[PDB]
């Protein structure tokens, strides 16, 4: 069952990003805090939509896609990925990682249903690395 | 039984509207949050009275009336409305939607008594759409230039904001943002984008490239 | 005092409308005299650009909300 | 048997390119007209030598080579090309397409002898696409303003020309033209469009409305 | 002469309309040609502020009286 | 039998309108005075032709037509109008009110013959209201 | 069988429109000349694309649509239109007039196949009236 | 004379390239010396804005067509 | 002191590079920290024309010699 | 046995480079003179360290590396290089050309011991071409 993040925590994090900036160690610590439980693509996408401005959000979408593509290359380079399965029918496509696959587009409940925990942690680590890249790039 | 919304949440939402404005995505998210349970006309009316100023409140009353009238036209166009009933005696008049009907004027308890859940959700959706209209109305992309002293991320933020919060179709925002990056964004960055050995086909890619190769100053 | 409210040279129109409606509704006027006063104050205050914008209205505006909507539509973006 | 194109038609086409330019729709129509029958490499080469200046001719040679190389890649990707044959001995090399193969260099009769009709039509389509590329390259919408003394039909002509002859998708031209009519087109016409009792949702409708209610001066 | 009548830079509109209607009705035109001439003289004379005011009329004005009423309503008070 | 209004009274009223204007209470009182007996369309038309300038006269013709049209709408909304009759053959057309009907065009005697007293008082009240509108509009 | 108009005549007409303008009587005579035989929607559309600038072409598309809509209203007001038939299965839709119907989009040969001569003359008269409107409007 | 050709202050670049290629190919140079001369004349003529535009080319341009394409891409729209 | 070295407004780039490399190699830095410091001093000193020239390098320059070669190739002849 | 170049000749060559520059034909002739006998990597490296400034020395190191890499590509393209041998055990690596191989780093005697005469002449020609490139580049 999907539970959304508190809008109070999200508002506090947005104001933190607004006053301290993207690169302060306190901001990265707060992001790591709100990046503790494995989030669904819907959660991370809306979180970055709210805390980041328009141009940093575009940059972050780009960087997140690139990092997820690196993850999928490593996944096709190793059939023992915690997102993959043993047979070929469990291979994870980027539509399933970005939340674009069938039964997931716009629906967080179905998303949480079909996604694997390894998928969730890989998406989360990818999003964190992308946030780091964009923060280092913006300023 | 009617339970009022917390004045603490209402005060926080009012201050959010006061600092961030009516159109910020955080404000719309907060309104969607306080618009979660189906509200009675009394609740939404007092909520908009408190969070909105006088002139936006007048505009919102107008827009809410218009949207409720569209709803009632659709209701008389379909006898299977969740606010309607099967017989003609359950047809829902605008006095019952705006809370003006008999046994409802000024009394939220009686309101909650006589109203249907379909009535409540229709009123709530109408009020949300009216709030969106008024927010879009209360507060030009083709006039945006990068100032001589302005940084590029500020210019990109301002431009993307003005382009996405405008009347363009959703499928026309990215090409417009790109072509505005290319023609605005004073000639140093113009030449920096022009002499791109790779083809940049996304605002994010253009922003990344410019941030990499920009003249540190 | 409502009759002393003017739209400043740099003030936007929604702020002026908010201030004016506040001062008119929080005053000693009868309830049935607020809308005509708000309209006639929109027409005579609200510095001559908006005055001419309201004057040359092909439609007849008979409500403060309608005047506000019209002015917000056709206002000089600046 | 090879028959040359009339020098009268070629002279008329050259003067058309000289007065109207490379990108006018009348010029492209005339080129399509003289590109009706499948031409031999000699014909197209001499035609572009005559109608184009030196620098556009260099650009066109480059673009024609690139397009022919794409064609030959598609040909090696499909043995059923109308220029190819079934066996490997009919595979078509770029020397045969550009007219550089044995028995063809400088001789149009031998050229017409050895060439295939599929070869001819592929060469012709390649040359047409290369001409389009060079024409788009040889000669900004977001910088167009209506001058203080300029009429509105001239401004609309210039703006529609620059918007349709640009890199925008076809589905993004009308909204951009409308929003440029609204934000450019100096504040008298801006206010004239703003105070439109009807909603104008097409550049033609906006042009008609403005032409009706414009300030005669 | 009616075709030489212009609205002066400082003249009001009712004086200009009076002068023009006087000169048009007291002339050699047929009776069935006075109203169209008066209208088309209101549109082309009557210095460009009122010209643009008549041009941007959301309704179609088909009578000198209607044009006079419209202009008197929406005129720039000065 | 039709009796014309005195040109002396009309000249005095015209000079009153010329010096005091259209909107002064003395002018409206004088108009009410000369609007005492029910006038035929000929009388009111010539009166407004003489006392009003050309442009106010055009405005007044417009306003008089509009008010007479409102009167005729009320008349078709009530068959008991003092201008109407009981049967449908007495319904009053605008040609009969404006003096344009058959046997009335340009002839005040025939006008006075065919017109009803209710017709006369309705025409008179309409003309007075139109004069008020034009006076409020001119200045 | 469809035969295109000569590009020489079209070039001469375009230069006539360029030097004399849209409203000169010589230009209207030349347009009437090139509007002699009933043209297919493809022909008139390309002709106006070539001879008219971008903004006059937009205006002309609007006016042509309006005039064709008036024609279709008259057609549904009279089942004896030379474009219509006797039964309801021959009723002519605007997709068939503007060349947007099935089997006609972009293909002039199929266009000439399915279209009626009454359809062609109605389209032609509509286009001529639209050209007149736009010419009167542009200058 | 090819060695006397300069790009005028108001002249576009395609006109200058046309004139230069015409004068170089219609001259007494050997056929194998036209391309290097055209390139080195693009670099030293073609007033200093385009000179600096060609100088700061991240890629090496080794053909008049490539230089023309690059300059047409990155030229200062004016 | 290496951290106080700036390229003068009139100084050429090879003189500035010579002075900077001299002061960096004849200082108290470890041997493994000279190349990164020389690069980052080329990027932040070396007045903004050369700063932008190095910034907009389509290739990644990872050595002082490569930076010097690139700048000498694409420098503004003056 | 390794014999160093005279510091008197090196001082004269350094002053020649200082007064005449890098590109003068007299300077290139002097370099060709001091480039007569096949030099060990130590000799050429110290020579360029002394006669060239810091920035030209960096440029020259770059160019020398590139030219030596071209030489090693030609060497792997032909097993009959005077630096190579017949078997695969005599293939010459860039560590042996730049003097970085085992038993050579910093020791000119061991360098002269293990190096081949073909190796020496290839290194020398590479260094001369690199000097020419840097001289053409510096001014």
């Amino acid at each position: 069952a999907w539970t959304p993040l508190e809008p109070k925590l999200i508002t506090r994090l947005a104001d933190t990003v607004r006053t301290k900036g993207l690169r302060s160690p306190i901001t990265m610590a707060e992001v790591e805090a709100l990046m503790s439980s494995p989030l669904l693509p819907h959660d991370v996408t809306n979180l970055m939509r709210v805390i980041l401005g328009p141009a940093p959000y575009a940059l972050w979408m780009d960087a997140w896609g690139v990092q997820l593509q690196t993850v999928i290359a490593a996944a096709t380079r190793d059939p023992r990925h915690p997102a993959n399965g043993q047979g070929r029918g469990e291979r994870t496509n980027l539509n399933r990682l970005k939340g674009l696959a069938d039964g997931m587009v716009g629906n967080p409940q179905g998303q949480a249903a079909l996604l694997r925990p390894g998928e969730l942690v890989a998406i989360t680590a990818s999003a964190l690395q992308a946030f780091r890249e964009v923060a280092r790039l913006a300023e």
